């Protein structure tokens, strides 16, 4: 590996000099003769052996020492001997809180596919490694969501569940996230609320949940703690807070019944700290317009609200080089972001957080020699081109801590 | 060992064997990956046997006539015509083949479907820039075909020396000239800035209007380059106009119909053509008519967005959005009007995804880049959004290759 990586934005000529990349743990699934870049991913019975864990909490406890500038100090010293000890008698070890916070901050802070990473070092976390129950995974979860809502100015924030111990006594939040919409597949093949949840939506109902079978029904918590069966908890609706969408020009948007929920909180990763696997770890920021999925929802048997938008738009739908989805497409968009800043819920434009983003990495090439970035994933999924990200090249690579992908629970889970 | 890809709309999973038989980088490691960057990174006799060995085993091989009797015949003759001229030169079929195969491998190209139907113009026989011109002017009458475009490629004298390279200096055929303003803004193309400062030091008189269509530079064997003027009935143009919206004509703009791209480099057998100019048709998004100067403020894009009376206060009302959505509507009902060949990029990315397909059933797979296959807009509700793909580099390619104002040592 060569010492010194260029990138340069192709719009404004500034190259940046990349060092940071010397640093990383991680494969990326590339090799010298095939590029896995759009490749989305490239057992339980392994924990961390004694020996593996001993040089990872090494590099984390380094990094975090030399970060609060006392690299070879005493106090740096007693805590290497003190995790080393930990590691040699019990096969693990326990974090400090400022090492838990650091972690979280770090794994937020190199996740190369988030663009809101600006944000990272105002990240609110959470120690819930004192919870042994899902009900108290449920009263942690709700203070999350009380606290990140915030009446509409969401504040980020992470709620840390205990390690993985041995595999066998994991905690995990089987939701995607902790707020999303339920979806009923009818006998006839058509999709009643968000196609993208069918499957856990049948899972929840399987599990004993009574689905009210509307268009947006708030699925339950289904929540796993010390490795037990997972249990079924109801958000009390008043912490879910909803904007109704509509749009600034077209007065029949809202005759569509849009909504949609103001929070989004990711909760199947993993978060890694220096060899230590938290498997439950919902972390929540606020949205970018884009990525609000109302576009997939069924207005009525074969028509979803791209198509029943241009609809209503009267655009000639036959051929697709009138761009009548391209059209609508942009309509949704304008109306979502209408209607979450008209309740005042936080939400940004792909505009302002890829320029914000773009000012963030020349931050962090000038303060700390790199940052990783996945520009299939950075780019926004529509008007790529006329967003400052498109001609800026990016290096990807992995640092630790980071938030990992792990396999579905229920495909791994031993019930009870 | 064998690789997967899938495509999360459908659930389609392909495997990918043909990856086995690539042998150059990409630029990316195990630890880093370079899918972002634009470019990551003469022959001797002894590094062009084996590269000539492995072309000439797979043309025998595509025709079905490995280790035959003309394929050890044509080994041989290479192997002697190496050993004694330290190059070797292409039977027709093999140049016919190779190109053909350039723009099959050619990893960020959505328009490869049509790959096999490609009109190759041999060139080799050239000598001066005259030459050149004569055979670049055939080129473009024929792929431009009254509108109907053709898919074509015509390829000049392969390296020798390094010394003696045919070049052509234009980025693509045929271009607009872009003046940089005293103002500040620019008047027509900002794209060809340099290029057209270039010309005009060459001697080029410039008319100083929005569609200048650039004179082409053109080098032969090594000499320095010379200017000739592309006959004004051969460069097809469409006025651009909008369906809706009768003020869009008033903007006076315009765009040429045949994309033809002259700076890169086409790799065959261990032999290099830097001179080897090849021309589709447009898709149109790729029509940069956007980045033009309306007055000596504003862009086309702007220009556009205040003629819709968008409100441009805020980002989030999305007005950049809207006009780029329909400044492309503009283009393609253009073209489409006036019978010249262009691919929306839905049908194009819908396309490459059956193409994929194909490339997998019969080949074993196909080598794509997902930074460049994605179209610039809309790119969530085009089908290739949601296709993983796996890059990697065959040959015969394309290659980029430096400026030649950069490397030519003038006389
Ligand atoms: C604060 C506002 C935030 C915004 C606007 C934001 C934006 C985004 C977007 C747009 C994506 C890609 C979405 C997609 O492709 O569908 C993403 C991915 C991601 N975000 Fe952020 N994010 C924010 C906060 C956070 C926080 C607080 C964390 C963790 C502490 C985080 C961790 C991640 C990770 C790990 C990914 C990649 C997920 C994966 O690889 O599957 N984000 N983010
Ligand atoms: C026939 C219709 C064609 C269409 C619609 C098409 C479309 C495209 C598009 C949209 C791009 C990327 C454009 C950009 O990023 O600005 C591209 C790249 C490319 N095209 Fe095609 N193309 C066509 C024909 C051809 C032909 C005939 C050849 C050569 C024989 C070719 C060779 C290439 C190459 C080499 C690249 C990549 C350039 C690079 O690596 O820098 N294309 N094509
Ligand atoms: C905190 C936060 C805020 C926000 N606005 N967007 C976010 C988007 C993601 C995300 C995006 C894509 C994605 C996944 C998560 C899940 N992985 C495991 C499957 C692949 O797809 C995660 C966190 C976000
Ligand atoms: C290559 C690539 C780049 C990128 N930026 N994002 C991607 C997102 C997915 C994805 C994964 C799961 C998923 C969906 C999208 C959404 N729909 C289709 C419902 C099913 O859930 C797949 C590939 C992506
Ligand atoms: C034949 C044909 C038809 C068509 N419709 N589009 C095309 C686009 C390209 C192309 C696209 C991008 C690009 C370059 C060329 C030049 N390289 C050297 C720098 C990187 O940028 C090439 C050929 C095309
Ligand atoms: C990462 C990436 C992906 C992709 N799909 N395309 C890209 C195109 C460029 C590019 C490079 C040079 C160039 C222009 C575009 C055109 N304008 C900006 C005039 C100046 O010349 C750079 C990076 C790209
Ligand atoms: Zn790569």
């Amino acid at each position: 590996c060569p010492r010194f990586l260029k990138v340069k934005n192709w719009e404004t000529e500034v190259v940046l000099t990349d060092t940071l990349h010397l640093k990383s743990t991680l494969e990326t699934g590339c090799t010298e003769y095939i590029c896995m870049g759009s490749i989305m991913h490239p057992r339980p019975e392994d924990v961390a052996t004694k020996d593996q864990l001993f040089p990872l909490a090494k590099e984390f406890i380094d990094q975090y020492y030399s970060s609060i500038k006392r690299f070879g100090s005493k106090a740096h010293m007693e805590r290497l001997e003190e995790v080393n000890k930990e590691i040699d008698t019990t096969s693990t070890y326990q974090l400090k809180d400022t090492e838990l916070i650091y972690g979280a901050k770090h794994a937020w802070r190199n996740a190369s596919r988030c663009v809101g990473r600006i944000q990272w070092s105002k990240l609110q976390v959470f120690d819930a490694r004192d919870c042994t129950t899902a009900h108290g995974m449920f009263n942690y979860i709700c203070n999350h969501v009380k606290y990140a809502t915030n009446k509409g100015n969401l504040r980020s924030a992470i709620t840390i569940f205990p390690q993985r111990t041995d595999g066998k006594h994991d905690f995990r939040v089987w939701n995607s996230q902790l707020i999303r919409y339920a979806g009923y597949k009818q006998p006839d093949g058509s999709t009643l609320g968000d196609p993208a949840n069918v499957q856990f939506t049948e899972i929840c109902i399987q599990q004993g949940w009574k689905p009210p079978r509307g268009r947006f029904d708030v699925l339950p918590l289904l929540l796993q703690a010390n490795g037990n069966d997972p249990e079924l908890f109801q958000i009390p609706p008043e912490l879910v807070l909803e904007v109704p969408i509509r749009h600034p020009k077209f007065e029949w948007f809202k005759d569509l019944g849009l909504k949609w929920y103001g929070l989004p909180a990711v909760s199947n990763m993993l978060l890694e700290i220096g060899g230590l696997e938290f498997s439950a770890c919902p972390f929540s920021g606020w949205y970018m317009g884009t990525e609000i999925g109302v576009r997939d929802y069924c207005d009525n048997s074969r028509y979803n609200i791209l198509e029943e938008v241009a609809k209503k738009m009267n655009l000639d739908m036959r051929k697709t080089s009138s761009l009548w989805k391209d059209q609508a497409l942009v309509e949704i968009n304008i109306a979502v972001l209408y209607s979450f800043q008209s309740d005042k819920v936080t939400i940004v434009d792909h505009h302002s957080a890829t320029e914000s983003f773009i000012k963030h990495m020349e931050n962090e090439y000038r303060c700390r020699g790199g940052c990783p970035a996945d520009w299939v994933w950075i780019v926004p999924p529509m008007s790529g081109s006329i967003t400052p990200v498109f001609h800026q090249e990016m290096l990807n690579y992995r640092l630790t801590p980071s938030f990992e992908y792990q396999p579905d629970p229920w495909n791994t889970h031993v019930w009870k």
